[PDB]
Formats: C-alpha cells, structure tokens, sequence
C-alpha cells in the first residue's frame, strides 16, 4: 500500500511516505487531473544541514543582490549581509519583510552550490517525474524552445510586522511543473515577536482542514508557511475578481503578480464567483508538487527557505508549452 490522505475538500494527494518507492503510481493518478500533491519527510532524506540558514548565509553571503520589500514590491536598502543578519534577529532588521529571491537560480545554483545541488537531486521525490532522469520527465529531453534550473527563495515571516495581508510570494501562474520543498524554518526573536507558541496558535486560526489539525497538533511538525492554491481553470474568474478589487479601490493582475489575497477577499472571490481556496500548511520537509497553470500564493509565518526544482510531465507539456510562448 501506499499512505496517503487527501486534503482540502479531497483535493490536494498529501503522500505520508516519503520512502516508499511506488509513490509515483498514485500520485499518476491525480496529477492526470491537475491535482497538487505534497510529500512529507524530505528532509529526513536530505543533509538538512546543508539547507541551515547559517550555512547557506556564510556560503553565499558574499555575492550582492537585490532584497524586496514584500509589503509593496519596492527594492529595498539592506544587503544580503543585513538580510541574513535579520533573518531571525528582528531587532537587526513596524519593521519589514523582507525576500531574497532566486538567488542562486539556475545554473549559477548548480555552479555556485554544487553540493546542495547533489543533495537536491538524490532527495527530490517523485523521482519518476521531479528528477531529471525520471522517466516522466521530458525537461532534458525537450528542444530548447519548450522550456521556460533549480532556485532557492528565502524570506522573513510576516509576523513580526503583524501584517497577514502580505504575501511572501503573491499570487501568480506557474508556467512549468513545479516541486518546492521547505527545507529551513528559522524561529525569529526580539523585539515583542510573538513567539513560536503563539504562532502555532496563529496557525491554529486558519481554516484547514483537520488532517492538517492534527499534523499541526503534532510536536514533531514544524509548520513554516501558509499556502493558497488555486486552478488554472479559474485563472480567468480570478482575474476578473481582482480587476474588479482593484476598480473598487481606484492591466492584467495576475501577469503583474501584484495581489496577495488576504482572508476577507478569499470569501468574497467564493461568494461572487465560485472559486474555491486549496489552504495549506508547508511543514519543514513538505515538498508541494504544483502543475503548469496552477496559481498560488504563499505567505510565510516563519523565516523560510525554500527550494524549487522545474520540471516537465506530459500530462501539462501543452498548457506548459503554451505559458512558455507566451512568457
Ligand atoms: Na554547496
């Protein structure tokens, strides 16, 4: 047998096994639908060391780039060093969040962190589809023109700033297959945060949900993120939903990737079209598998590191293909 459960209105394959080697027959099943999955315990495979923010800080500290305010998408004045130095000292850092995104991506990520980039190949799961060598993957098989590497993303939680309408990452379409694994949750202190306890309590008061309740409930989780998902069937009701926000407060909002929707629009975009919220929590460990056209958000809690890894099924190559085009 292969354990699992699903989540979200039946919706979402959570694969409770990361070692069982057959995960890809089920997970087959509901990626034919455009169904997301997410698979527990990756960092029970990976040298979890290897992905600690002191690590990753100290290795790559030395390369300059540019950090977002998460609140309004303006770069901001810190360094990477005064990034990493806030990562989880609050009082290094109302006080912001800040992203440090796609730094190494690509490439430069297999180049410039080649260990990790090993440790990320042998850890990937789903391997049959999310390795480069699975034998459902056709992203090394493909002419260069179908095709949009790896990128590592890390960003402080939200609570500090006691701001749940930012997002870490705003919603917006993934133009390829996608796995992103959490692979560090960092506790922030200082300056009045509010405390680990207290944050599971926040988590607490989200509408998930009781399989993720009771994984919550769990002393042995440690929750990072908040996820929201969306079909790429809805991306056209979504789309005119936030045109119509936006008209309310005085132009494509999804390509502008502008909008975190926060609790209250949620609601309203179910009541007045229809569409349906996937509410997820992203455990360190948790790899969520998204496809092409999905739409999500995410809006850490918690400092988090996360790394994703494209890839290419058949089962979304045309929507893939067609999103590439038009990129
Ligand atoms: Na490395």
């Amino acid at each position: 047998m292969i354990p699992h459960s699903w989540i979200c209105e039946k919706h979402i394959l959570w694969l409770k096994d990361y070692k069982n080697s057959s995960n890809w027959k089920l997970f087959k099943e509901c990626w034919k639908q455009g169904q997301p999955a997410v698979v527990s315990g990756v960092h029970k495979k990976m040298n979890i060391s290897l992905w600690k923010a002191e690590s990753i800080s100290l290795d790559f500290g030395d390369h300059q780039a540019d950090l977002l305010n998460c609140k309004d998408s303006i770069i901001s004045n810190a360094n990477v060093k005064e990034f990493w130095d806030g990562f989880e000292e609050v009082s290094k850092r109302e006080t912001v969040v800040l992203k440090l995104k796609d730094w190494p991506s690509g490439e430069d990520f297999k180049t410039m962190m080649p260990a990790r980039y090993e440790d990320l190949l042998k850890s990937l799961p789903l391997p049959e589809y999310c390795n480069p060598e699975g034998k459902f993957n056709l992203a090394s098989h493909l002419p260069g023109f179908f095709v949009r590497g790896p990128r590592l993303c890390s960003a402080y939680g939200v609570v500090a700033a006691k701001d749940h309408d930012i997002g870490t990452t705003n919603l917006h379409i993934e133009v390829s297959d996608v796995v992103n694994i959490l692979v560090y949750v960092g506790i922030a202190k200082g300056n009045g945060i509010l405390s680990k306890a207290g944050i599971l309590k926040k988590f607490e008061e989200e509408d998930l949900d009781d399989i993720l309740r009771k994984r919550l409930k769990d002393s042995s989780e440690i929750p990072g993120a908040l996820w929201h998902i969306y079909a790429g069937k809805d991306v056209d009701k979504i789309r005119e939903f936030l045109q119509k926000i936006s008209k309310e407060q005085g132009h494509d909002p999804i390509r502008d990737q502008s909008w975190y929707v926060n609790k209250k629009l949620r609601q309203r975009l179910l009541e007045e079209y229809g569409v349906r919220t996937c509410t997820l929590i992203q455990f360190l460990g948790d790899a969520i598998v998204l496809p092409a056209g999905a739409l999500h958000q995410v809006q850490n809690f918690h400092s988090c590191i996360q790394v994703t890894e494209d890839f290419v099924s058949p089962e979304h190559l045309v929507e893939s293909f067609h999103l590439t085009q038009e990129l």
